[PDB]
């Protein structure tokens, strides 16, 4: 089976970025946002089915894959900046309001987009993510060991770049295997795309910048919204990895503190839900989007 | 001024290790144990003064500097194992009971030695260290960012070895500058010794093993002592970096939960107390050892 049959590959020129986008379909618009250390190809098992019924837009996040900031020196990689990229992307393609489905870092861009630009986001789906403010409050010994890279990649420039850049393919391959819990989920051709991106020093730097923003400005933005009592205004679905959650850390419970309309489900797979559990993900997504069909109008 | 004038350099062959030791002086015995990422030379500003009045023994920790495990494949780098090295070292030199002064990882070896072998430790001085069990309980976002390496170096073999081994001198130099807060405290010749050790892949591996033990067996050992109500039996001095401490985290308060006889002082310097603040350290050490002169008998 081919990868992304019938998708049209575009390069969009926005005010601050050159963005790689792939589009297919007709009907209400959906924007799908991948995570780390991946590209838009992570959606290859999901996006074709969605494009049977929806206008589907896949994008590489700024700095990841083939997307680049125009400021090659001091670009902004905050989630707020990447949220503006999404507004501009969808606007250029003809959409002022759209649903957003994110995995991992892409879900962080997505919820920030929903908070900052509620008029633009019809519905929001998070795969594996709760807001960074909640993640930081949960840090303990085991968290820091399991997610050691959240702390490494956030060290000041150019410490992590020097470390992860020594043998990029080793670090990429190690990381993908770890995130997949050793499961054979990566299409060999999608993998070559992830590898090529990670071999680019600019991509690795942009990834570090994402992690630095997570510690800093992204967390400050979440705190400001918490202080203001600002919530997501659209229906939210959260799909999470089946595992134990400590008190106060269950993803459905956390999302209900950020949004008045929340639903979700556990999926028995690795963290890499798009690639590991596409049929389960699709069943949930399709049902959610159908249930809120009027919201998508 | 020369480095370690009149010190006699020895290589001791113990049951599980080949240990680099340097000795000088006469009188009651003191064992000085350096930390990470250093060697026994870190004591060069302190040990000569002490050797005017005491029998001074400086050792490279197992795997650090010029000290090596005999098992080149699966050696034990727990603090308990390194504590046994110290018993054997001092015993070979003629001492069944002695004072221990440790900095950083060396203080971790030292307190473990005191807990496991109370008959051997006359007095204990910790520079910058509280027990690992207390450190782990304190982990939060800021801790994990500041001490990111505690989490990186504890990742399973051979992840951190691959990262820190790519450009060893870059990582060593970065780390020493960071620990010194940019202060010009490293004697250029001591620095070459630290650099040579870090260029050895076996040393870097042993350092990772230390950090892995900290997460695992070392913490389990501390918990067992806490469960048993086992405390250090000797007088303890703690010298700590002048900085704010959260409630429950002040080093004097923590040590008083581990020992009945505790004193200490803040020193206004970087973490690298032996090299940054030797005169302050010496004033405190000399006074402590003189106050407990009868205990050293």
């Amino acid at each position: 089976d081919p990868l992304l049959p019938g998708f049209d590959y575009l390069t969009l020129h926005t005010s601050a970025a050159r963005l790689r986008v792939a589009v297919k379909g007709s009907g209400p618009p959906l924007l799908l946002l991948h995570g780390y250390p991946q590209t838009h190809l992570a959606w290859h098992r999901i996006a074709p089915r969605l494009a049977e019924d929806y206008s589907v837009v896949l994008a590489d996040l700024r700095g990841y894959g083939e997307s680049r900031a125009l400021d090659e020196e001091g670009a902004d990689y905050s989630k707020a900046a990447l949220a503006r990229d999404q507004l501009e992307t969808m606007g250029q393609l003809g959409f002022e309001r759209f649903a957003v489905i994110g995995h991992d870092r892409g879900a962080r861009v997505g919820y920030r987009l929903a908070l900052d630009h509620p008029q633009a986001v019809a519905a929001f789906v998070s795969l594996t993510v709760v807001p960074i403010l909640d993640n930081w409050a949960a840090v303990n010994k085991v968290f820091a060991l399991n997610a050691y890279h959240w702390f490494l990649l956030a060290q000041p420039y150019d410490l992590p770049e020097r470390l992860i850049g020594a043998d990029p393919e080793h670090f990429l391959d190690y990381t993908l295997r770890r995130m997949a819990q050793g499961r054979d989920i990566y299409h060999p051709q999608a993998l070559e795309s992830y590898r090529r991106a990670f071999r680019d020093p600019a991509v690795r730097h942009a990834m570090c910048e994402d992690y630095r923003a997570a510690v800093g400005v992204d967390a400050d933005a979440d705190q400001a919204d918490r202080d203001a009592g600002r919530r997501l205004q659209c229906p939210v679905q959260v799909l999470w990895q089946e595992r134990p959650y400590a008190a106060g850390q269950h993803p459905l419970e956390i999302w209900k503190t950020w949004a008045g309309q929340v639903e979700g489900a556990a999926i028995g797979a690795s963290h890499m839900l798009p690639e590991d559990a596409p049929d389960a993900v699709l069943e949930h997504l399709l049902g959610f989007l159908a249930s809120h069909r009027e919201a998508l109008r």
